[PDB]
């Protein structure tokens, strides 16, 4: 069963196999003073992997590298960061070095570089305009539209109909919205329609933090945002 915040000491990284070449990594992080546990996505591409989002800081993404070498045994050989929060580029350097090629939408590096957070190298052209989709390997990328950032970018894997939302689509566990500084309250259930009516085929949803589910966790989204609007 899928790992739980409670089993992941800050600094390690579990990885869970969803199919055939398809997993997600966890990872753990204090934010203020709370455990909050974290989700990206590894994807096999022919020989190599095609990582999503960093593990939230250079010590979990060292540790990212090491468990993946340990439980897969193939190069990483280019990852994708979803947004520009700590939680998706922190760790971008570590990847780097390592002879990862890191790519970002122009609208991720922009903020990253704003907000002082590392900066993925290559760019990821076509994804600028709401509903923009570009293929990428093994992965389609999708920007459904500013949600959890005005940035933010969802990953289908085709193969396996496995939706990374990303940090714009809750777990059913999280029933507010928290921390919203840089996120699009007006566009967000806009963008999660977005997603639904590009991506209906999906059968397996991995929120930004928690437990995967199916596409009702974007049903449970819009839930919690237009709650949240409304007070
Ligand atoms: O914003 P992201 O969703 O991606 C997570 C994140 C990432 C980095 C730093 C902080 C946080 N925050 C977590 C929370 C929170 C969530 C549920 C209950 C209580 C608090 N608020 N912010
Ligand atoms: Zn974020
Ligand atoms: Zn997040």
């Amino acid at each position: 069963e899928y790992p739980t915040v409670s089993e992941i000491p800050v600094g390690e990284v579990r990885l869970y196999q969803i199919a055939d070449g398809v997993w997600s990594h966890i990872a753990t992080q204090s934010f203020d003073g709370a455990v909050y546990p974290s989700n990206g996505l590894i994807v096999r591409d022919g020989d190599e992997l095609l990582l999503i989002d960093t593990a939230w800081g250079a010590k979990n993404t060292a540790a990212l590298l090491a468990e993946i070498e340990k439980q897969i045994g193939l190069p990483v050989t280019r990852a994708v960061s979803t947004h520009f929060h700590d939680d998706r580029v922190g760790g971008v350097d570590v990847l780097r070095a390592a002879g990862v090629a890191t790519y970002a939408s122009p609208s991720t590096r922009r903020l990253a570089e704003v907000e002082g957070n590392e900066i993925p190298t290559h760019s990821l052209e076509g994804l600028s305009s709401s509903g923009d989709a570009v293929r990428f390997g093994p992965v389609e990328l999708f920007y459904p539209g500013a949600a959890h950032s005005t940035d933010n970018l969802v990953v289908y894997v085709p193969s396996a109909s496995v939706l990374y939302g990303g940090c714009a689509i809750y777990e059913l566990s999280r029933t507010s919205a928290g921390n919203v500084a840089d996120a699009d309250l007006a566009e967000w259930p806009t963008s999660i329609e977005r997603i639904q009516q590009h991506y209906p085929e999906a059968q397996f949803v991995i929120p930004g933090h928690g437990l995967p589910g199916g596409l009702d966790l974007l049903k449970h989204t819009t839930n919690v945002v237009k709650a949240h609007t409304n007070r």
